[PDB]
């Protein structure tokens, strides 16, 4: 039929746009679907910015995660304070909390940079709003929504300074061309303290799970990083290749908002649906850049690459999560039940049943055919 | 009138049923009320099962705890890397989370199982859904929603042998007769790591609660049990002798849904509702084998025992609970009133209250009369 | 237009009201708007008790904390088996939890008692109910829900004499006159283990900040206070001098519901809303005694004080929170921006900006105008 876990990239809905980049915000999950409420509070946002180009300072009410898909960027994040900027690369992520200014440069001369991030709404549920001090085509200043009189005694200056250097809006929209000269003044005090916590690499040891067709990093929610613990969220990267197979599982307890960074495969998921009488229901995705997907907790899928697959994944009630396979010999929780419900269960008998199991020797990806 | 804080067994409907046994589940608890909102998200179930049955692997897109309200269990749980299996009798109580497989034997040779089961759906606020690798006259295995290919690949086998060993409907539904011989070999591993925690016995030390009409068991959320630390919930076993009375008494903080294992008997629950004006309403049932109700936090309520009664309590918002008596010498909050309050709040003076309330020098259960 | 944020103590209902005092509890905050979600599960009360009265025992199925707003009374807690009197003054907060029964006198002689409550029901989502022992004009008690036999067992006496000594209306409700020499005896225990926490001075120490012109004194969940530390809530004082202007400064995480104490004041909130377009609105009130207002996170807000303000803040989401300005020297976000990335954001070059900056050389408070 269709498939309320598939949002193809055409539901994203641009917030800001033009030629130097495109804010574009995924739909609420839950004007989706009922089966959608535990995740109505996160959103998932993509961002594509051309070379030597900077979004513009802002903050939001909500908390976010962000991460590098592609290209080379340097994000800086302001408090009251303080300020960290940093250059990150693909694969690398960064927090920024609530209220908290953020921009984010283009390093590249050449790439694009496509950036996805997960808001996390702090005011109402499922919704957020960017507060820009500067103004521009696309937004005014929130600075513009006090008064003369109020704004003049804040800066100790008359409106007519204030407006013209602060609340004037100067156009080209939040997302702006900038020189040569100036990406390299900008990227002076990158690194490659106040709640502005250092970035993550996704990638930074080895993967959980490895092989010749497949790859799966993880970060959990640990002592190691506090902030996904803080937040019971853990930051999933697979690299699926291309003919490849992951094979069927599921994550046990967490549930899982997957972003395609690149490549094209795809997506099998497995649920259990009411008409009294329950039913197996299948659902199917063709995969591509920018998409994004459901993998509700203890539903089976199985990802087939057609090209070589790259998916980016924000899980959610993380702590203590088991992905559980359903084939092979790794993590394979059929091998695990006893041979005599084994034979109670299935047609086989429990010897079929084993001998079928243990006919696949490899371990969470194979060749697909 | 009619009472939104009880439900009589007849409100629980069967899932699956056959000759062998019944899972039946109880509706969801808002559906009922908007008072019971902040219980949602726990379903109970209740498994009865013959002798020489098996309930067949599955695992659920929800939390459990599983309790053992009447005769003998053996009890397995399985992950991707693990399995253990538990002996348990009456009382005894087991953790199964989310996304783990599990079955349960009936041990016994002549008597029925009884289990009860609170189930904390992930997904979707107050549902879940039963997931089983093997197919039956209830329900298809989630395998048939995989594709030909896709199997194929995953077992490394013809989708022939795949069907007939594992996918075929193999018939008696999803809790089966097993040999006398089988049910040897399944309890042989059990016992009387991998976030499959050990069994608690609820009866297990000294009651906090003790006298000849009387007896209450409780498991707090502890450092002794973390899994209830995490959950923020506890369980409580009451024992009230015929003819006796639980004394007026309400839990501070916890809400708890208690469901009834054995015996009959009589719930007084007293609530304050809006007729502005704000009433008195007392709220009764006749208590009965298998029946559930809410005890909604500060709400004060007694128990009348007309035969010997077993209650099962499951807390929500446990920690820091202190269940309160509003009669009786231990636990009184009454008593603690001071004089000078006493005098100014109730018609007599402090002193006469202060006599009045000594009267009854025994504590929590009494004889009714 | 009009201002959702802003609840002025015309939209507290009287819950209980006479000559000696009245309980007035504030709506539900989101019955005004679906912005309010995160914040329906805590009602504001305010009591004002005359000289020589006293607020009967109650619980509540809430969690409360209480604040002095004026005055000086004597409340006491009590659990099944403990009671704590405490002496508090204005500026001082007490927690009740959910289920203990308190009671509140009015020390003083002449002089009115203003106390505010923060209320979080544990029952039904922004609901609760107070539950009397002692019955009166507006009011019975909840012993009359129990039937003559339950209460004939709980006591150990006849109806006649539990009636007339507990339950009978001995009429003026639920706040009454005491005699000198009684308030005498119900102090005599006061301070100037269980889960009967102590109370806390909100201006105990340095405040967070200070200047001629405000002051603002906070406490935080920390170590220092674990129960704001479990209830993830911060508690503010702010005082703001006649002619002062506090600056404009978001919290970056926190949601505040603010009461005003004393004085009389000038609000100014700005928002971004939607009309696809996004604008800036401003939202204004005149503050008085009893007002209301909720600042949500990352929000920004200035507060102008015609009279001497005093303003009590109950912070909700608070862990790591941060207060921060877009003006003056201290806390100031904007002068953080790169230079460089002033320079493409607003009109003025980056200089001009970092100078106009710089001409307010005070923090935080300043003087209207
Ligand atoms: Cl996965
Ligand atoms: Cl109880
Ligand atoms: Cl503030």
């Amino acid at each position: 039929r269709n498939n309320p876990f598939y949002f193809p990239s055409r539901r994203f809905s641009t917030r800001y746009g033009n030629q130097n980049g495109r804010i574009r915000v995924l739909q609420r999950f839950d004007q989706r679907s009922r089966q959608f409420q535990n995740l109505q509070n996160h959103r998932i946002v993509q961002i594509e910015a051309k070379p030597n180009t900077l979004v513009l300072p802002k903050h939001a009410d909500a908390d976010n995660i962000l991460v590098i898909q592609q290209g080379q960027a340097t994000v800086t994040v302001a408090n009251g304070n303080n300020r960290k900027s940093f250059n990150l690369d693909e694969g690398h992520a960064l927090r920024i909390p609530s209220g908290f200014i953020s921009y984010i440069l283009n390093r590249h001369d050449n790439q694009n940079l496509r950036v996805a991030k997960i808001s996390m709404p702090v005011n109402t549920p499922g919704q957020f709003e960017d507060f820009f001090p500067a103004s521009s085509r696309d937004q005014s200043s929130y600075l513009q929504g006090f008064s003369r009189n109020t704004l003049e005694a804040a800066f100790n200056a008359e409106f007519n300074e204030i407006r013209r250097v602060l609340l004037e809006e100067n156009n080209e929209g939040v997302i702006v061309k900038v020189s040569k000269e100036h990406v390299e003044e900008l990227t002076k005090h990158a690194k490659s303290e106040g709640d502005i916590t250092n970035p993550i690499n996704l990638r930074e040891g080895e993967p959980d799970l490895s092989n010749n067709f497949g790859k799966l990093f993880e970060v959990k929610p640990d002592k190691k990083n506090p902030q996904l613990q803080d937040l019971d969220m853990m930051l999933t990267c697979v690299e699926i290749k291309e003919g490849a197979l992951m094979l069927p599982h599921f994550n046990s307890k967490a549930m899982v908002i997957v972003v395609v960074n690149k490549g094209t495969g795809n997506l099998e998921l497995v649920a259990v649906r009411k008409e009294s009488n329950r039913e197996v229901r299948r659902y199917t995705a063709r995969l591509k850049e920018g998409d994004v997907f459901i993998m509700p907790a203890a539903h089976p899928v199985a990802i087939n690459a057609s090209s070589e697959l790259h998916l980016l994944g924000f899980g959610i009630n993380a702590e203590n999560n088991h992905r559980i396979f359903l084939a092979g010999d790794k993590d394979n929780v059929i091998d695990q039940i006893e041979k005599q419900a084994k034979d109670l269960a299935f047609p086989g008998s429990g010897e079929q049943v084993e001998k079928l199991i243990k006919n696949q020797k490899e371990s969470h990806f194979v060749s697909a055919r």
